[PDB]
């Protein structure tokens, strides 16, 4: 029952454990739809993966709930059906990224032992700041 | 800190949202001083000083004082890809970005200086139609 409301390849730098940062094509996609124990609760659904690595996948499930605690700690301002439009903005700055850019954004995926970070970075003149983090789950 | 070899990059009120730990809140005009110099015992380590005062309040004082060797902690903490010497410089691109802050820009600049019992937090945070990100974060000092 769920509808997908992206679908396309994301330039994604990569750092696994004890390895070092490189940058790969990873293929991002958002669903929405409800739960699977209730269908009531909506849930927005975000999937990593590879057309390279067919064994790469991370996912991330966000409940009305959860976007709660992720609305205190990011700071976000929007409501639920606004967050994965924001989102989508994030990943083409990332698509659409050139080495001459000022600011320029990047995706970065950190993986650390069944467990992955993923972030959108600025970077400036001056420094390197996120504008979302996210906390993925391996597997499906 | 030889405050006599010090030169002044910056001295002007800057805007800034002030969260007095929950006893008022005032977005109030607050004098910014940023300095660049040498230490009092060695002249040999660079220091950064930055003074917030006001002029309203005399005994409204908050003090950071960055060294050489603490900005390498600082640098890796909060991702700053330029050297010592460039620091204080975009700091004030920074500032002045919170200077010409306008209610119709996307993205909005904002300076907010956060107290908490003898602690003051001053960050540089960016209002977008998203979220609230911070820019820049230093822990500040009551006092001179």
């Amino acid at each position: 029952t769920a509808t997908t409301l992206f679908w396309r390849p994301v330039p994604v730098h990569v750092k696994q454990q004890d390895r070092e940062d490189v940058l790969e094509e990873l293929t991002f996609r958002i669903l929405t739809g409800v739960a699977k124990q209730n269908h009531n609760l909506r849930i927005l659904r975000i999937h990593i993966s590879s057309d390279s690595d067919l064994f790469f996948l991370h996912t991330l499930e966000v409940s009305e709930e959860d976007f709660q605690s992720l609305k205190n700690d990011e700071g976000i301002l929007v409501d639920f059906a606004s967050f994965p439009g924001k989102i989508i903005s994030l990943l083409e700055k990332c698509i659409l990224a050139q080495p001459g850019d000022s600011p320029r954004f990047q995706a970065v995926l950190t993986i650390r032992g069944g467990e992955s970070v993923f972030k959108i970075v600025e970077i400036n003149d001056f420094k390197q700041l996120p504008h979302i983090t996210l906390a993925f789950r391996p597997g499906n």
